[PDB]
């Protein structure tokens, strides 16, 4: 008469962040899992700089098979784990890790989430131009990403802010460790923003505008910066439509927002704990 | 909706932190009280021994649980590591259950409380009287303390000459002094008094491992005949439900009670004290058959 699944033998697998308690991520990864039958729970934790240390000590103790990270502490998880993936030191974020017989090794997913869901979309820009808005966690991922996915040339916008630096650290990483060409502009150069987009096949947003508490607003100047055949991406899925999809719509343009980088993402943290492939359309289907 | 999985983002965490325990039918029970209730909450179990308890228990305060049920080989140890005690847990010296309020973590025993639930929803009062008890592990220590605090007027021990008598010296050391309670404590081999012990007795428990794998089959009781009819035999095992002396018991008329009411109420206890709801325990005993 037993109907929980949920028993002793259960296994957890965790999301740190804050806020994070309207995350659609422990539906996906608990459909997941329970389609493939596997046994285990994801759960969602308010995590922030002054409880990280501590609960990824706890985590060790708990002998957790892995958990995701979120904001505020993607950049800052490293210290806590033994081994960085490749892209993960490249970026300098850590969106997902995995505990190997006591050895925790920090991925990052988001870039290769980005990039899989525009190419999923029917939407090429291997060996193309890309302009994107953004230097933190979600740009540099999908910079990174796109040069080492074998994108062309990457334009990459910023405002002066804390982040703009970091920017300037992808640059070089780009130009030196790849083939791919990079280059940061300021945001409010935009005599450069709309010869850059012009040159481009595709328009990404990866900063927060768009999203609350931006809903409404963009970093766009203007809507004649946009032909209508370019393509129009935005990492925000919540709106479904950002101002900037909303303008690009209106404008001819294809666009594509933040849902299947979140899928994708997801999809790649779960094989990575698993060893499964995560049935990615019956996820969409139910969720997305 | 398309959506079945009752988990999400909002879903709070109740842990149990023991080795070995992965078998443990807690976390079915809570479960299912959670979700006949509509409770957003889940309970999981985790391997936790010595090494990794302080650990844990700091990394439960950062990721803000609850609460927790605690078992072997932590309960002895965790009040280290916790802010406040009840005071059966300080008594006691042991803590099955933590709960946490504001960053406070406060410990609670349950599992004496939860056996004297069970004899009382039986229609057994044993309050004011006196009970003789097989014994001086975590469970028999948590029961006469308990049974103590809550108005027993004389406990008997027996227990025999190992590792655990002197647990039980000092189980009598804390009743006498500490209540109104007339504790002692004799060699389980002293057939001649503990006949006397059970005679004056509204009830003789087992609290010993005697009767459950790997000793199924097998009584510390040794004669038929120091029961009677007016007596009350109860044993903490469940598994199996009619342990020997249960079938003993029987055989003399006594009135009989297992442990499956113990290891109900405790739950129920422990699930009040962090949800601050009422456990269905009726439905629950069903749904564990
Ligand atoms: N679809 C997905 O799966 C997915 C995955 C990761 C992140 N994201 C989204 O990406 C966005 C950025 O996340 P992050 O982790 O990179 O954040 P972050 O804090 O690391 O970076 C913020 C970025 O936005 C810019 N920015 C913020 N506010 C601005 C403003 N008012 N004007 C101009 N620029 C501004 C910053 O300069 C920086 O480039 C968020 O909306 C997040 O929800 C989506
Ligand atoms: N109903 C419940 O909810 C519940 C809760 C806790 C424990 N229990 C049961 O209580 C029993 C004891 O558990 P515990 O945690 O107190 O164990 P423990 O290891 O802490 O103590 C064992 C006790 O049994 C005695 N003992 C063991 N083998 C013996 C033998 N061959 N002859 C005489 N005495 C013997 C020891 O002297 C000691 O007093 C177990 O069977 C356990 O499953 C039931
Ligand atoms: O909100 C979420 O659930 C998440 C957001 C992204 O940052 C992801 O990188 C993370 O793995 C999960
Ligand atoms: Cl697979
Ligand atoms: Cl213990």
């Amino acid at each position: 008469k037993i109907t929980e699944r949920i028993t002793g033998h259960t296994e957890l697998i965790g999301l740190i962040a804050t806020p994070i308690r309207h995350s659609l991520s422990p539906t996906m990864h608990n459909e997941a899992f329970a389609k493939l039958g596997l046994d285990y729970v994801y759960l969602a934790f308010e995590v922030g700089d002054k409880e990280l240390k501590d609960v990824v000590q706890g985590f060790r103790a708990m002998n957790l098979r892995g958990w995701n990270v979120s904001m505020p502490n993607k950049t800052n998880i490293h210290k806590y784990l033994d081994k960085l993936s490749p892209a993960a030191e490249l970026v300098g974020a850590v969106n997902t890790v995995v505990n190997d017989d006591g050895v925790l090794t920090g991925h990052i997913t988001d870039g290769t989430g980005y990039m899989r869901a525009l190419k999923e979309a029917g939407h090429d820009i291997i060996g193309k131009k890309m302009t994107i808005c953004g230097a933190g966690g979600a740009a540099t991922a999908i910079c990174i990403q796109a040069a080492l996915d074998g994108v062309k040339e990457i334009s990459i916008f910023n405002r002066k802010d804390d982040f703009y630096a970091n920017a300037e650290k992808t640059v070089e990483k780009i130009n030196s460790k790849t083939d791919c060409k990079a280059q940061l502009f300021d945001i409010e150069d935009h005599e450069q923003l709309r010869k850059e987009i012009a040159e481009s096949v595709i328009f990404t947003n990866a900063t927060g505008v768009g999203m609350k508490p931006f809903e409404g607003e963009t970093l766009l100047p203007s809507a004649d910066m946009l032909r209508p055949e370019l393509i129009v991406s935005d990492v925000v899925y919540k709106p479904t439509k950002t101002r900037l999809l909303e303008i690009a719509e209106e404008q001819g343009c294809q666009t594509l927002n933040g849902l299947g980088m979140m899928l994708w993402q997801g999809a790649k943290a779960f094989e990575i704990w698993t060893h499964k492939e995560m049935p990615v359309d019956y996820i969409k289907e139910i969720l997305f």
